[PDB]
């Protein structure tokens, strides 16, 4: 696994990507690692933002599936042509596989101008694969055609930024202390159940069933930690009041303006550590992950309307549930243990850390009626 | 007002715009009519998607305000340089005014590739103007510097598509029957209070306070009718079950895949009319607006992965409240009566109508405790 270490580039703002090769002979592309979707879609036409794109004409091994896909988002969309071809991951396992590729032929607000990636690798499960759950995801093909074990792990770092995708197992050099595991509630998204939240050290006497309304998921393709309204509403109230040494703008919390200081002058300690307790592997047992304010206030880089230490509030609202984005994942080594229906967390050997507090994964804790926190 | 009739172009998918002129001599630009924001922002650099952009260097009358703006959205952002200049609306009032312009110098996922507009005219109020409520919105400058009365009205049409912005008053040729008025609850967004909802004819025994959690607004710059989760959840359940002659995809309702038939074969009548009751002008009195399925199922045009009559579900979820978008507004002539803190609705003389049902604005109805439907 020394080969796979540090095989990711990019930020949480713009995503993390791994180099991939597609077709015979190998076309090299930079592809977003996205645990929030299940399609392997690559740009296959010269959209002007793209550095590279998939040229099927040049591949011995491509096969058209004579079938198209349309994938709308909030303001976004992409659209392509389903086929299959030979995929390999240079700095991954030393195998090669026949995976589905959606050749993106049209898109709106999908690719980022000035980004350095050209497709997405949806690592989530069949059930949310477009167009339907028979479009077998990449990772399933990988395990299903090779001797690669059914799990991968992710260490996302970054102050641009880097990280590691260890396909097939775990690499002990990427975390400290112990890995704790929460169940994958169902294999569609990487859905997990949050059972209690705390800010700094004090919870939120909130029906935990809210924390997971209607969903809680782990998504390397979402930037923020994203909370539902009631919990966000509740959350911010408590972070806001906690963080009243100083008075910041009332719309900033809603991510409608950003906030700024200068070099050195970022007020670390006015801000609370935040703690999510996740359902554990055993009845009535949980564990917790604790994020520093480094994680939920992320530098907004080159705003030319300043030369200051600006930051956006990396927590936000959701109609679709909790989303533990790259802001949360940057603190931890996250193991996606598809073989045992569980996701493991450990302190990342690369989390940004002051000489004061830290990120933490701790347990066990005793929590009753955890199964009641999942929405049905 | 014969001059202002039909001075809007575009769709609900891509927005409606009015021709404007800025600077001396007049630079012509196509600008989005957006009642969901309060900034007049125009593209002022040669972003490649843009047909035209504001060239300050060429204006006698421009004045720099030596101050910048940054405006983030969900995935989106823009950023510019505050100044003021001379603005006129060719097919508007025969005046000219000194308004604030944000010259957009940088943006991500803001402009649409293949769109024909180049800025936005935020018609909402100071309170949500970025950076703060002292950046006086266009319309306030308009009324405040001319004899133009403090109201405008909008007729949005469309099967591309058209419409009319009547600045300064009402034009009786754009609606049928009577105008009914709901209070502007507060002057930030165009916030209104929904007090009951019905599908086909049957309500939703839902605490009306949900319908407005935390906000209900009228937004010509939002495409969908957008409902909060509980109400959307509730809503769809009732539209879904109502519309079970046929079985459509389970993810389509969430706007994650679109749905299709062919010429002639759109099943009109399986789908219910929807009714929103809005708080009226008098204690315990309301009125209602009724939308046909034409309105909430909008053609998705050139999907090349078909030659069928496709449609997206024009209703969706929200962390930020109800939003009555261009899907709702297409049915009605909407009067923004800033002078009397109220918004008027009437059947649009241009709503798309089958030889069966219709859009409707009706009243009065007796509804108790309407003031309790507003979130505080
Ligand atoms: C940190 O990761 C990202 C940063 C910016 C954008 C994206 C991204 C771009 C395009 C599509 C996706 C998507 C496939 C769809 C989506 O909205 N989510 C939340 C997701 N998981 N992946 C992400 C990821
Ligand atoms: C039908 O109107 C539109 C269709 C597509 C896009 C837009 C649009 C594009 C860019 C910004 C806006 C914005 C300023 C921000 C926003 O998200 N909303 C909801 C809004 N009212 N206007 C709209 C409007």
């Amino acid at each position: 696994f020394v080969e796979m270490v540090d095989n990711l580039r990019g930020k949480s703002g713009q995503g993390y990507y791994v180099e991939m090769t597609v077709g015979s002979p190998p076309q090299t592309l930079n592809i977003l690692v996205d645990t929030g979707s299940s399609n392997f879609a690559v740009g296959a036409a010269p959209h002007p933002f793209l550095h590279r794109y998939y040229q099927r004409q040049l591949s011995s091994t491509y096969r058209d599936l004579r079938k198209g896909v349309y994938v709308p988002y909030t303001q976004g969309k992409w659209e392509g042509e389903l086929g299959t071809d030979l995929v390999s991951i240079p700095h991954g396992p030393n195998v090669t596989v026949r995976a589905n590729i959606a050749a993106i032929t049209e898109s709106d607000k999908f690719f980022i101008n000035g980004s350095n990636w050209e497709g997405i690798l949806g690592l989530a499960y069949a059930e949310i694969a477009r167009p339907d759950d028979s479009l077998e995801p990449f990772f399933d093909s990988l395990v299903k055609q090779t001797h690669v074990p059914n799990l991968f792990s992710l260490q996302l770092c970054g102050a641009s930024v880097g990280g590691s995708m260890i396909i097939g197992g775990i690499d002990h050099s990427l975390y400290t202390g112990s890995l704790w595991y929460t169940p994958i509630r169902r294999e569609w998204y990487y859905e997990v159940i949050i059972v209690r939240v705390e800010i700094n050290g004090q919870d939120l006497k909130m029906d935990c069933k809210e924390y997971n309304y209607d969903k809680s998921i782990v998504d390397s393709g979402t930037t923020n930690l994203r909370l539902p309204k009631k919990v966000f509403e509740a959350a911010v109230k408590s972070i806001k009041a906690a963080s009243s040494t100083e008075k910041f703008p009332d719309g900033f919390w809603l991510g409608e303006q950003l906030v700024c200081w200068q070099a050195g002058t970022t007020p670390w300690n006015i801000f609370p550590v935040i703690s999510l307790y996740l359902m554990g592997e055993v009845t009535n047992q949980s564990f917790r992950i604790t994020i520093l304010p480094q994680q939920y206030l992320r530098p907004v880089e080159d705003v030319a309307t300043s030369q200051d230490d600006c930051y956006k509030f990396a927590i936000s609202q959701s109609s679709t549930g909790t989303v533990m984005g790259a802001v949360i994942m940057e603190g931890f080594y996250v193991v996606f243990d598809r073989a045992r229906k569980r996701i493991g967390f450990a302190v990342s050997a690369c989390h940004v850390h002051d000489e004061f507090r830290t990120a933490a994964v701790e347990g066990p804790f005793v929590t009753l009626d955890m199964e009641d926190c999942g929405y049905n």
